[PDB]
């Protein structure tokens, strides 16, 4: 199995023991590490933080004493804007140019690969995201044709099934990526102005949801339907929660909120916690498993988490090996318990290692 | 919450340490204890087995010392026969004389009130089934310096069987409570293994409807107008086996047909808790993700059943739903002895159910 | 039947011939007419315009030649404010002044019921609204002249119905509920769609299968709401787009709302009287599974419904055995009579008005 | 578009004005006709009925004034046995000299193309049945390549969720199908106890609907949305109608009903009717239009039967243009009134005609 893990760069700005730099990863904890994110300027793939070259390098030395790592760049994002990767991509000039920029920047900088995360294609978009995966294969077996170990292609999509539907044409793209990586968290599936778990492995209760596809279970399965190889996906397992504000006395799943959740002292964005930032919220705590979903959720005062924990990644693992799926994705290793100090166990990367485990048992 | 308990009056004869005798039973374990079945002959409510009576007064001697304890009896069954049913509640007559016949013979033998257990209406019978319920309770309403008796019915946790024949809103008006059997389902690609009782759907692709299971069951009761206070979830303490027809294990598996009988329950398919237990030994137990129900294999044998975990999250779902409490199939079927499971308590998954209620 | 109709207030100040006034409208096509909006002022309900008692006058008039005619006042409205509403509404003080205030001021000004439209109540207002309209009924009991009539406008959208409305308490109290069965979001994000569907039709066309009147429609019924109390909107406007490329279908991607009618001046939406001049030279299409069509011209696209469109909707409400249609609203509807190519005032309420009677 | 029209040859001994052979069927009426069905003995492509070759010769002699109509033989059929087919597709000799007959078979009786109708593969088959297409295809690029005019392949497929989702590889075959003749209709079993149209073109009224996949529109968006090129989809359009016998005064749908309507007088089969036998059933009858699904039913006494009729069939094309599909499929021109006597107008078959003006409109 692989074990994909993303190291965000802006994850270095965290005020204290929340400043997360490759320095601080586990070389043997994942098989593939992804950077991102890598910019397009001028057309060309870029670094997109001032010190991109210092932490490339510092990542890359993790394979020294590891050499079966893998690492690769992620160009894209959220604050990509899905606009300017459209023109970047249906433009025949620009997307050629791109195209060519890439292979020399990863050997100069020391990457196996390219990880594709335009967030996302819209509808429009589907027939340029093909063409633009198609050639970009195209040049990487070019590159490598004289010998060389062949750069890896990935793609990480979203498990939406509606932008599914409108951007993807998943059996074609499948035939020319290493990999893909489905995003299966961050679901919508909560009636708006209530609480969700936004990572769910099944839809869970049936009169109690909005919709059957908000769910990891429905997500895999539909890829794999539309011809996405098993042994090409791997399964999306997010390492922080999204919360909520409580508007009463309810706490259950679907009780009444009036929005975000009170953001995290480290990551600062109302509506997330890192895992580390979870640890530390569930002392006074009261934590639920949800019965459908087979996903944790804790609430304390008018805050409510839907996070996941050794227990529910173990049963995300079982559920990807049952599937024969290529193995899990993880975003993000920043976002674990990374300092190993929170979680007082003092182990590093507790999630990320129930993960392994799992993998491996 | 109420924990009603169901008796099977035919487990007296199994073998050994399987035969079950209401002495048997514990009397402080449910609210109701529910006798199971009695017959309809010339109209009028009748025993089933021959020692019947006797076992009446087994059953209703456990109330000496629980003065809460209730019990009622149960007319029907799957030996009953629809049809049979059918015309002694269609006819006019045949169905007075039947109501009539009800609250004496309860009172005589002891009873507390009356289960219908017509397995099951057809299409045919929606109204003459809400007839015979709405009359049936007018009956129990019309005699009283005493205390009313109760009438409660089993019904179909099916969703065809739920649509062709039961009018819920109506029936559950007058019932005091509805007994949903949330076991038994067949939900499985034919010739192929799956449980019988799941919480939840689980994984969407590998099943052929999202209707046979527990949460679906219970769901479609209260859209269809059931109160969720008139509602009580079925437990089973048995398991539904197969034979395997091939390597292959896991939910969704390969069957030629039922699984080995047990070897006290002797029923090809079904075994009771107590001989699940002796199975365990040398078996390999798997949950099934998202259904949150054990199923354990062992050679060409496959058995999905419920443990003390999986009751729990079967109370712990109706109490989040606000339902009436628990039904539980069967008294019989449960390690009663309390000698097969390893730890030396009688009626575990039973006692396990009711510790989770009282939670 | 009941053929409910609503009368805006704020329409007598449109320019040209869109001026609208009470005694504009036909004294014979409604069974009910409502007034829209009242206030609520220092706890209790108040006139909204300058002119209100002068247009209530107007009103009540149309009573003269039609004794059987039934007006009622109409409070809340968008411009009021839900969090306000709320104020009074869960406050027992604040609530019953309101309440007591109610009946003498509809006496006094002539109507015959009051319409509650609180638009809307969030999940902390459903009892809060229950316990409203069960005391305000009351009060109108009590008080009872003919008893005086209660009805509310209720969102026909699912998540507002869940959250909002204990529908079958509150139909107990109510003399009728008209469902708003219009401006649904019945498009993808970014995309033309049909504001008011009769039914979902294709379905990879439209976000989900609640944004339809079908089956706002069947939710209200299955939630407890006798048929013979609910009304079924019917809008005589049409909500519009403008196109973002030569596609014209449902789905065609759309920089933004509508330009403004030269009357309404409201991106996004047209009166049917606006939609009629927007015709010629348009194409028309009937959406095949909603029943109901759209017309396109240039970089304009509109939803709206037609006389065709009005009539199956009644034809599907009278199999339904609903109590009758609303309509939103009668100065939208081409009320003079001159925009629609045949001299007839009001087309789509007189096409819902003999719908009803065929 | 194409206008793909199946024959049955178990017609020819229907009583009297009943009994249709490929002689009373018009030349300039469809694109392509498909004779139904042949069976598959000893692993070879077979005849199925006595006079099979006396038929495909007078089918074939259609084609003397019509150059641009092609004929097909579609193999299997609700009475072949799908454990048989299946047997023959999993098997790799079997499958083999199946395959290798079929070619020789076309070319010596005259068609010009294959239909495959295994009703249905089941859920173990889903593999062999995209093999069995894939290799078949194979087969006849081979039997082409020294210039041939290559023969075509196409499948009449279940439109059931269910069936498509346990037995077919939607992105795979269509591939290699030319053409899928999807089986819109025959969705309201009497198992149900209640009047349902057959074959609705939407869903219509929510809450009279038994679920949301039983109808035209939502069978179609979904083969779609598998991987189904629009090109390659043929949607079929029913000329019979699924009847019922009423249970009470209710003629409504969702009526309850006593079981399958009474047989016709020629089709002799409890539930169906033909087109020509519902416009004998017409006279006295009232027809209703139900709203929401865009088709009518008719009931008279105790009979209630949803059919299709020139009207509506307008309307299913114009769905079909709509969507740019490839054109429609007619199940069957023996159940149309091919002898034009039946339906008052004096014209042969009017609801096939409709079709074809529709299109051509
Ligand atoms: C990523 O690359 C793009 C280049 O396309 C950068 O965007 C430009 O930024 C300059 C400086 O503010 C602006 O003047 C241009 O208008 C931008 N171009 C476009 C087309 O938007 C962007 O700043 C880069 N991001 C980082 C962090 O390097
Ligand atoms: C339940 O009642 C039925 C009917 O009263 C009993 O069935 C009858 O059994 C006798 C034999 O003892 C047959 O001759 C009759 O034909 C049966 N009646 C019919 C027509 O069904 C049945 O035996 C009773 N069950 C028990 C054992 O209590
Ligand atoms: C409806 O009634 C409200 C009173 O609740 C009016 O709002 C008041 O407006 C005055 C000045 O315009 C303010 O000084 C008050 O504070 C407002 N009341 C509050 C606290 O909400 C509103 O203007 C009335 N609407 C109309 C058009 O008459
Ligand atoms: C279609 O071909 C099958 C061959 O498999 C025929 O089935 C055989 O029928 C004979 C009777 O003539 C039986 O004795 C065999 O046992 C059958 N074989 C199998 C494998 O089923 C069938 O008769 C043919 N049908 C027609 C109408 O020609």
């Amino acid at each position: 199995y692989k074990l994909v893990c993303y190291y965000t760069s802006w994850s270095q700005y965290r005020e204290g023991d929340g400043s997360c730099f490759p320095d601080a990863l586990d070389r043997f904890l994942c098989t593939h590490i992804i950077y991102s994110f890598a910019n397009i300027s001028n057309d060309h793939i870029d670094t997109w933080e001032w010190n991109d070259v210092t932490l490339y390098g510092m990542l890359n030395t993790l394979k020294n004493r590891n050499p079966n790592l893998k690492t690769l760049l992620s160009v894209g994002g959220w604050n990509f804007g899905s606009q300017r990767f459209s023109k970047i991509a249906s433009n025949t000039q620009s997307r050629r140019t791109f195209i060519k920029s890439v292979p020399p920047f990863l050997r100069t900088h020391g990457f196996d690969g390219l990880d594709l995360a335009w967030l996302y294609p819209g509808r429009r978009d589907k027939q340029h995201f093909t063409t633009l995966i198609k050639e970009m294969k195209a040049e990487f077996i070019k590159e490598a044709q004289p010998g060389k170990k062949q750069l890896l292609l990935s793609a990480a999509l979203s498990a939406g099934k509606v932008t599914i539907d409108s951007s993807y044409d998943i059996a074609k793209i499948s035939q020319h990526l290493d990999f893909i990586s489905i995003m299966t968290y961050d679901f919508h599936g909560a009636w708006r102005g209530t609480t969700g778990h936004h990572s769910p492995l099944f839809r869970g209760q049936e009169d109690a949801s909005p919709d059957r596809f908000s769910n990891t279970d429905y997500a895999v399965g539909y890829m794999l339907r539309l011809g996405a190889p098993a042994s090409k996906l791997v399964m999306g397992i997010p390492t922080f929660g999204r919360s909520f504000t409580l508007a009463s006395s309810e706490t259950g799943v679907g009780a009444p909120i009036s929005g975000p959740g009170i953001p995290g002292r480290f990551t600062k964005e109302a509506g997330t916690l890192a895992y580390y930032e979870i640890c530390d919220f569930l002392r006074g705590a009261t934590v639920h498993r949800i019965l459908g979903q087979q996903v944790p959720y804790a609430t304390k005062g008018n805050q409510w988490v839907g996070y996941d924990d050794q227990e529910s990644v173990k049963s995300k693992v079982q559920y990807l090996k049952d599937r024969q799926l290529a193995g899990a994705m993880v975003w993000a290793l920043d976002l674990d318990d990374f300092q190993g100090s929170f979680c007082g166990q003092d182990l590093r990367f507790p999630l990320t290692n129930a993960i392994k485990d799992a993998l491996a048992a």
